[PDB]
């Protein structure tokens, strides 16, 4: 999570972990319910890419995991060539600049198409 | 949340939005529990026009949430021709002017009228 | 709650009150159960007139509200007549002063007849 | 409780309480279960002489709590006869006294009476 | 407690307690369980002589309490015989020794004797 | 843990440990549910050599935790040889190396050789 008490980063609690996790104990991944929960955890946190890659994870099997991480690449390179707010093409890889706490622009970009990857799912 | 240590906004915390969640588990939308455990989140956390489009979707399905967001535009365009207290009309759309922090005074406005616009709901 | 970190108002936090409901989810609005808890609340919160007319509507029902806000006000007016202590005849209705957080005498005289405005009800 | 966070006294906190309750949930007043539980509430939260006397109310049913406040006015003129530490005669009441926040060692021997005023209970 | 925010002094916390006691519900006094954690409450809570003298009464019964009470004192003269470490053998008895909590290092030393002292315990 | 409010550490506290044991209560040392638990605990509390070795003894088995802690000092001798990361091979042992908070950059090699060490187990 990116804190805000100078942007800050500091890493996933096993306490907000455990609460995410509890409320889509029944809900697929890319389900309403899924999606509805994450997408208040990336509000709340504020998550950089590094957090958004140990989030899914956490919440999600291998298969599941593997195939978000391929669409979102594929999302990733789409949304470059589609255009992106705050992205600095020269400032090295959009996963990487969305690991810089102070690219807030940029890394509220990265987490909706992180969020968006889940579409490739059934969500059932 | 409009927080209150100058007004600041802090989002939605995933365990104050699972407490509110969990006492109206139970409770249609719009039912006399579900507006009574809306109404004292509404004035704890001091929610803006954004924060509690949120807590909508949280709480209420899609059929639900989407006859309560025109509900209340209607609420809204009515209470603009029937008279505000804070609303400056030239400073832009009531929902805008519900961002603000520091009109909280139209906030605590704006959230009555969020909280009218449930009356639609048969309420059971 | 009048907190005590200048006397400073702040709104009911929703797991305070679900606490104390939960503490009298077996009991009948009056019963010893129930006064037992809400002293210890209103001790501990140290609530203005505001706070216990929102302490009252979560706890109990329209039917029950509605007839302990009634003996409330014969006890304020029969307290009125009979003499309080703190209470500045010039200053207002009792109720509008008990929400001065300055004037923690008298809002500790309302608070005893908030308590005491229970004794109407059966108890059982 | 006294706080040490100059003496300072706040109220009961419902939390508080209701961790005490719970763990002598299966206990009666006086029986060994229930002294261990209160002597370690005493010892963290340094209970003033009121203190004593709303904890007993919370925990005990009128009868025990009646012949508990009986016992122990007993056990004070007792104590007062036989000698006590820090107790200044002059300075009113040994129950006024152990409610100042001052009177440290005072108020530990007042606990002591009142866990020893348990003693009257058959404590099954 | 020996809390460490100049080492200071501070009385076991019911919640502390109740997590430690529901952790060995299960778990006879001497039993590997029950030593792993109360080893782990050791090295958190960097106990004195006086607070482990509560922890034994709160976990067991009086029998095993006396017993270990009893082991731990033959322990002691033991482990002076034996040599100590951190030891003034001008300062007093080491139990008022392991209250200061400057002396940290034979604090320390104690906790290991007051550990050991659960070896005369079957364990089952 | 090596908290971050200069690298200090502070002992493990049993909340965050019993969070930990009971999201692998229904896991087998090594099994997938087990290493991504405590992947995010070593993530999150940053622990020492120290620290991970009370962390091993907490969640495992003896028969579990003396393998582990053979397999992780052949891996330890394996990474010596192979070549390591902020390692000075003059300091002293890597363990003790690693338990200095200041060599985070160690620390962080040393956690990922103990998460390593688990895969000698059948993870079921």
């Amino acid at each position: 999570p990116v804190m805000h008490p100078p942007p800050s980063h500091r890493p996933w609690q096993m306490k907000d972990l455990q609460a995410i996790k509890q409320e889509v104990s029944q809900a697929a991944p890319g389900s309403p319910q899924f999606m509805q929960t994450i997408r208040l955890a990336v509000q709340q946190f504020d998550p950089t890419a590094k957090d958004l890659q140990d989030l899914l994870q956490y919440l999600c099997s291998s298969l599941v995991a593997s195939l978000h991480h391929q669409q979102l690449d594929s999302l990733i390179s789409e949304a470059e060539t589609r255009g992106i707010t705050g992205y600095n093409p020269l400032a090295g890889p959009l996963r990487v600049q969305a690991n810089n706490p102070q690219q807030q622009g940029l890394r509220r970009e990265y987490q909706q198409l992180w969020l968006t990857a889940f579409a490739a799912l059934p969500g059932s």
